[PDB]
């Protein structure tokens, strides 16, 4: 008959961020682009087209994008049988980004916080350990800003306000413990209540656009790389970086800028598959208008070569008004 998936998302709930989550049935019709688009409607958003449904294994650092076209019931089924359901991890993600999504996320308020929570909850995981003090200060006191909107510009002063969130709602939620450490109780709330000074006019929106201005020097989350080789007969390593601003593009240097291949629309079709011989890496091909020969890739496994058609396929998605999939299956 049917089945029922939890979906981890990121649309603030008051409650604890790691129980934002919904419950959805679905039968053997069901597919990924319907649950995406069933969920992000209860949330009234605009930029359907931005979200993608990846699914992680709790155990390894190992992700699968699940393509928008394919049916959740044979998906789930096919990885329950590697790993059984709890050690499964499903969440709805942004991850096709439109030319200047800060800008238009800001006519889309649900997807601009979804954004930002999951864009912060990727900095809180992965480099704010390692991040400049003052960074860490800055982003720390922007989320108290904006969690905190109707609170006095200057109410962090007041050594019982801040007691409450030293205390009461502990600083580990806008602070990485590198920090809260290396530094004295006193010393601490000293350097957070003056930073929090240049920010106390912000606004939620401000504060939200803020926090990725200065995030974004230290943190791309408007990309996404890939170690790979192009080329069908002379394959020539190469990093490929794939987002909004560059489209498809691949690295040089390092502050370079990345050298553009193509556009998103100008993308025919996408094909991916196994090596075609003794070997563990995936092929993966782009057909471009405009150029001659196809475009080869091909990634380290299977795995990234479908996880990277898909951030094609989602994006060739968005810059057209197409529903239809670019990636071509045995039918």
């Amino acid at each position: 008959m049917e089945r029922v998936l939890k979906v981890f998302h990121y649309f603030e709930n008051s409650s604890e961020p790691t129980t934002w989550a919904s419950i959805i049935r679905h039968g053997d019709a069901t597919d990924v682009r319907g649950i995406i688009q069933k969920i992000v409607d209860c949330h009234k958003v605009k930029n359907v087209a931005c979200y993608g449904l990846r699914l992680s294994h709790l155990q390894s650092e190992e992700v699968h994008w699940l393509h928008l076209d394919m049916g959740v019931s044979n998906v789930r089924e096919k990885f329950e049988l590697a790993h059984p359901p709890e050690e499964w991890k499903y969440e709805l993600r942004i991850r096709y980004l439109p030319k200047g999504f800060l800008n238009q996320f800001t006519e889309d308020k649900p997807t601009l916080n979804f954004f930002y929570q999951q864009v912060k909850n990727d900095y809180m995981l992965e480099i704010a350990d390692q991040v400049d003090q003052e960074i860490a200060l800055k982003l720390g006191c922007l989320e108290i800003r904006r969690s905190y909107g109707e609170m006095r510009g200057n109410a962090l002063e007041k050594k019982s306000n801040y007691e409450v969130l030293e205390k009461d709602v502990g600083l580990r939620r806008f602070f990485p413990k590198s920090l809260l450490d290396s530094v004295k109780a006193k010393t601490l709330r000293k350097l957070i209540q003056q930073t929090f000074r240049q920010f106390a006019n912000l606004n939620r929106e401000e504060s939200i656009l803020k926090f990725f201005e200065i995030l974004s020097p230290v943190y791309r989350f408007d990309k996404e790389c890939f170690k790979c080789a192009l080329g069908s007969s002379w394959i020539i390593s190469v990093e490929l970086a794939i987002g909004p601003e560059e489209g498809i593009s691949y690295l040089t240097d390092k502050g370079a800028n990345p050298t553009h291949l193509a556009d998103f629309n100008q993308v025919q079709t996408i094909q991916y598959s196994n090596s075609e011989d003794k070997d563990r890496k995936g092929m993966l091909q782009l057909k471009i208008a405009g150029a001659p020969e196809p475009l080869t890739v091909t990634a380290p496994s299977l795995t990234i070569a479908e996880n990277m058609a898909d951030l094609i396929d989602g994006y060739c998605r968005l810059v057209n008004g197409a529903t239809q999939s670019f990636i071509i299956r045995p039918q």
